[PDB]
């Protein structure tokens, strides 16, 4: 699977995001400039199934 996807589990507002990054390192790199933006880079969930990585703050 290629198209990796986001999800911000805000304790106040959520949201996600797609990009065109085929791999983890590239898309981890996207999704913190959009959770930094957002104001919730904090941890980064795992997966294998979804590939879909969510932030927890």
């Amino acid at each position: 699977m290629m198209q990796y996807k986001l999800i911000l589990n805000g304790k106040t507002l959520k949201g996600e995001t797609t990009t065109e990054a085929v791999d983890a390192a590239t898309a981890e790199k996207v999704f913190k400039q959009y959770a930094n933006d957002n104001g919730v880079d904090g941890e980064w969930t795992y997966d294998d199934a979804t590939k879909t990585f969510t932030v927890t703050e």
